[PDB]
């Protein structure tokens, strides 16, 4: 579990809110709304509402930046998005982790929400707790215009400057949430607190 960002629960404030999860269109399997859609068990619209998207059909580019509404809650000093998912052919824990839902989950984290179940094998159909890495506001952050922390998976030869350009994140604000340089977050989710739901450069 090597991330520099720590996704603990706040005590300034509610344990459970409303938040956004960026999300990246894939190359073969993740070019609509409608099949992203199908692992967040929620509408391509509500998807296309907050990635500011104008054509909801409207097929997408690999590495097209998304955002999916989310909802956070607290679970043993941490916060999660619980979010259920069905076993497909050839699915494990470990996969889904790094392909389906992109790094925005660990092995670790998916095992441990479900404690009972296999993570190597497990039979069709069979419904899933996906525990997605997200934060609430301290209330400090919501004194503030802070209302959304968004949890975003750090690429590879990215920059402050370049990430909170493009959520409209004021950067001491997007440092003070997560306090490192950046430097070892790669594949790895880290936390952009926005005042408000960013206007998305789309095709
Ligand atoms: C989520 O984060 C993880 C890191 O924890 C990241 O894992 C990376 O996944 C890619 C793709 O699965 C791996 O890339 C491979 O690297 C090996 C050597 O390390 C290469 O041999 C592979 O080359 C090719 O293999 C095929 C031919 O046999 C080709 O057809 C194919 O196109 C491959 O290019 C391949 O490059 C990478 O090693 C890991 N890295 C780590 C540290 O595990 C994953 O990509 C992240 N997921 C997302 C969606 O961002
Ligand atoms: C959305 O996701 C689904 C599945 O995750 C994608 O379905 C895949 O679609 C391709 C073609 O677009 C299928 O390939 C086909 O294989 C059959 C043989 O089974 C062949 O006869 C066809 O000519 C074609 O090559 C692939 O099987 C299918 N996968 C599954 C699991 O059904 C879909 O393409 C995705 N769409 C977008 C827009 O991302
Ligand atoms: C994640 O959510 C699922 C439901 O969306 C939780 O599972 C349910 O738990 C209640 C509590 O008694 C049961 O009545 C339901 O039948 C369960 N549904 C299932 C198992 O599909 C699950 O507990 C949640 N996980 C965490 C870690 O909070
Ligand atoms: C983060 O994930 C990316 C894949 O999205 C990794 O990039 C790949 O790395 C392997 C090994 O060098 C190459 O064979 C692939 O061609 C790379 N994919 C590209 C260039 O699109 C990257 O290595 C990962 N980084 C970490 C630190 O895990
Ligand atoms: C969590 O906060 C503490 C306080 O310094 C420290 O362990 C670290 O900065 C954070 N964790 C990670 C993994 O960066
Ligand atoms: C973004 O930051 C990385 C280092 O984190 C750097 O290598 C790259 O040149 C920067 N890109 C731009 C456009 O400044």
């Amino acid at each position: 579990y090597i991330s520099e960002t720590n996704f603990t629960c706040p005590v300034d404030s509610p344990p459970s809110c409303e938040t956004y999860v960026a999300y990246r269109a894939q190359s073969p399997n993740f070019l609509s709304l409608s099949n992203i859609s199908d692992i967040f068990n929620l509408s391509p619209l509500r998807i296309a509402k907050a990635s500011n998207i104008e054509a909801e059909d409207k097929k997408l580019i690999p590495d097209q930046l998304l955002l999916v509404p989310v909802t956070c809650g607290c679970t043993k000093n941490h916060s999660f998005a619980n979010i259920t998912y069905s076993i497909k052919q050839g699915d494990n824990f470990f996969i889904l982790s790094i392909t389906s839902y992109q790094n925005l989950t660990n092995y670790l984290e998916f095992k441990n929400f479900n404690p009972n179940l296999s993570p190597t094998l497990l039979p069709l159909d069979t419904k899933v707790s996906v525990p997605l890495f997200c934060k609430c506001p301290s209330k400090n952050q919501l004194n503030k215009g802070i209302k959304y922390l968004i949890t975003y998976v750090w690429q590879d030869n990215d920059n402050v400057t370049l990430v909170s350009s493009k959520f409209g994140a004021s950067q001491v604000e997007m440092l003070a949430e997560n306090n490192h340089n950046f430097t070892a977050s790669t594949n790895r989710s880290v936390l952009i607190p926005v005042t408000s739901l960013p206007k998305l450069d789309q095709p």
